[PDB]
């Protein structure tokens, strides 16, 4: 088929990568931990020998790393990555503040190459059934060429705007997660306090103007849904500290345009007093403890 | 069939009590407004000297009154409402704080009558096309007794819970509600400001782990849904005074039970600022304009 | 010299009834704990068998209190307090609801009494030594009648206004502390965090711009201050469960003039977290905890 | 004397340099504005062609610039400023983020050059008077070297810690002033609204617990203090505007330390709301209209 390179087989990487696989495409991977890298193997992939090396056959080099400023120093440094180079078709689908992926954008087109921005959303489990969610940012012609590539590893694909707008679409995003799970928290916690039984409350406010994506899939209330991370200890799902990141990467793209984010930055002050805490690694719906004395 | 007695006639009030008449009850109405009597003596019923003369002759009394203080203060005082009686179901449908709730609970209990908490939610039009939500305090008897006028009334309805768990399940899901209009608001405002249409945006987030019944139903955004308050300059809809009085009801029942509620406290201040602005009567969904400029 | 009746002989209470004695007024006390009571009968009171015997030789009553519905509920039930009267002058001198003591001021009017609210501010320290501020509300005439006793008991004597001001002017006051006393605590943790000596942060801030009250005489970060609640380990002081219910009545008054409130609201919020997490009876300044990793 | 480069003749730069002047140094001035640098020739200075002119006979170069990214980007791209040596003492001045500061501060080492971060804090006032006061980052021997010059600029000056500690004092502080700001705005209101007079309230709280910095010297109600901002409709003083840059620096040291800013943060989001409604030029104790209906 095409030669694809997939740099970064983290959490979400290494699922996305092994789907590409089970798809019919050849993979070259590269990850910075052997084991990582010898999973895709197992699955078919071969490995590079670095990032560089990767891309060095590649129809398209797919990238998907777990720090902002990991990711520019990468592509942009003036050594590779986008030195390296064809044209070739780039996925950029880390999470990454929408001014950083404008500027690999723009080196990317300064150099001839068709980019998008596509980070993702859904779970590790998203990523490993193949039903993520890609917001995309970037030229129509370039998610015309990509769609194949979105469709083995994911369900939904939107295109969020021009550059850069599929980050901006998906920090925005979730920071009104982070804010939703927070207003849940604090209200299932209320009405408890209260005297109600937390099932009652839950499915009332799920049902009603009080509804949201925490409430249908995700309640922070432990043995609410059996299937969620509260029933098990906050253990799994997605990590406070990853949607710590995240709010903090929608407080740089505020700053760049004066947006006012009264809700979103106080729900990082208190993911931030979560860390403090000690549950960095717990599911982001701990913060549940913040507000329920008995856990 | 069984002679009502409703006690108020306002917003919510007239359109419920129609419902009742159109369900083929009896009624005796009053409130302090003629005009808003002449509407329901219009479409059949009997006008009452007061609320104490309405009572006078029935098998049940619901009320429906704007102020947590008016209500209470009219069913306690010691010279009615009360202490006129059967025993007759009461319906107590205002909302008002749970404590206050529980006070009117246990003085209709001393005195042998079946009373439930039964706040509302859905819009005018809710209660204009009898789809209203009821969350119900109070005993599984009395629940049973009044099933058919709430079925009259509304179509959801939720045992929330004893005496009082009515108007907290309803505190707490208005809260969470005013939380998640906020956060939509401002998530809205940022992606625009970073250069995304805003029915792209909200398309996104209504789809993903953003996803609310804001973001489903009631889009903050001019345009977004053309049905919406939004379209219209924020007129009808659900005022944001009232939000910010629902709001404070919750902040009292977090009093009660030391809960601590940032994002509900935080939407009551960015609400109260939405009143120095004289935005009293607008649709709540005018928070929106905290966040848009170009309003 | 004049009879004092003294109700309420706790934290505050009792150095403020000692203070009046050694003064050389005459007083009979009450308060629920006999202990308390014991402990000013030694210093030269007599004990009175209950609140209505205590007012019923006397030319003052003082009363000091822990809770804004026990002193409403003591005072105006219809079976004493009020109704035991002369008229004799009222000192009113717990921290209670505004709304609560303009209650109470019209019901002493509607009876003939001269009385004030004079919430008092400084420590159990300030108590002891006679050095309280008294901020007063009610007639400049009653002021005047009183003074000398104030002037026993504490050393600025604000008239804040006409009744209830006293009150209005304590929640707005406290309310103000929790917010510097919060802004106080984030920032030392930011600056230590971020590499700087404590010592030497608080100096620069205290003589600058940042400097308020905290930074003057009640440094939260451990060390800082020696004598200060945070070097031996936020014991003593004042509560974090009586800051928590102070923010709570200036929440009151601000519902009753539609005040917006956002530092206060928030500063309730983090201190309804240090309840949750077991710290009710530490010193305030406790909130230094919430960002502080290493204490 | 000593030759100096002074590069920035803004609000603060100008009468900074101007001081330096005044006290004896030879001056080559710098600024993209041609009558700030006019200003600055007709009081003594010599006019440079650009910065890197300015420094090319200096013993010492002092920056004080309005922009972040424009300080780095000018001392660091690789062509000057940094290039363009001796070893000379730098004393760069701007307000910019702490990490800004050490990669400046190391690029500077790494060449041999003595360099501090020496942020100040004061007004336009304190700059035109010479009392500012400098938050001072780097080694002691350099601030030796440095210290004439700040006893010629400014009047307390604090060692804050090593090279960034200048910033991070600078920006902890200026928060701090935030939120003790918008808590002051916020009681007075509160007060006020309550039925006191402002300046009752205002002096009883300065003189009490609540006491900070603005109730001080810098009361936000019009008509407290005649001489502050508030009492000019805000004109002049501390722009809205650079208020918000400087909470927007903080955010990015809480971010580098994970430190929790609710506060902060809080004060944040209400600046850029006063950012919406036009207010960026005004005097930051403007956020007094947020909470005041009567302006």
């Amino acid at each position: 088929m095409k030669q694809i390179a997939f740099i970064g087989l983290g959490h979400m990487g290494a699922p996305m990568a092994t789907n590409l696989l089970k798809a019919g495409y050849l993979l070259n991977v590269f990850d910075l931990v052997q084991s990582a890298v010898d999973g895709l193997v197992a699955a078919g992939a071969s490995a590079a020998r670095s990032a560089r090396d990767a891309v060095q056959g590649a129809d398209v080099v797919i990238s998907m790393l777990p720090a902002s400023q990991h990711v520019e120093g990468l592509y942009l440094d003036d050594d590779g990555l986008l030195a390296h180079i064809a044209p070739t078709l780039v996925l950029e689908c880390s999470t990454i503040a929408p001014t950083s992926a404008r500027k690999i954008h723009a080196a990317a087109r300064e150099r001839g190459l068709a980019m998008l921005d596509a980070p993702v959303s859904g779970g590790t489990a998203g990523a490993a059934a193949g039903t993520l969610t890609f917001m995309v940012g970037g030229d129509a012609e370039a998610l015309e060429k990509a769609r194949p590539l979105f469709e083995a590893m994911g369900r939904n694909i939107f295109h969020a705007g021009p550059d850069g707008a599929g980050q901006v679409a998906k920090v925005c995003n979730n920071q009104l997660l982070a804010v939703l799970m927070i207003g849940t928290a604090e209200a299932m916690a209320l009405g408890v306090a209260n005297g109600l039984e937390a099932k009652v409350l839950a499915e009332i406010m799920r049902r009603s103007s009080g509804g949201n994506w925490a409430l249908e899939v995700y309640n922070p209330w432990p043995g609410v849904m059996e299937n969620a991370p509260a029933s098990r200890d906050y253990s799994g799902g997605f990590m406070a500290q990853l949607m710590a990141k995240d709010l903090g990467l929608a407080q740089e793209a505020a700053q760049a345009s004066a947006s006012s984010t009264p809700m979103g930055s106080l729900a990082l002050s208190l993911y931030r007093l979560l860390l403090k805490q000690g549950y960095a690694e717990r599911d982001f719906s701990v913060v549940q403890k913040l507000f329920d004395p008995t856990q």
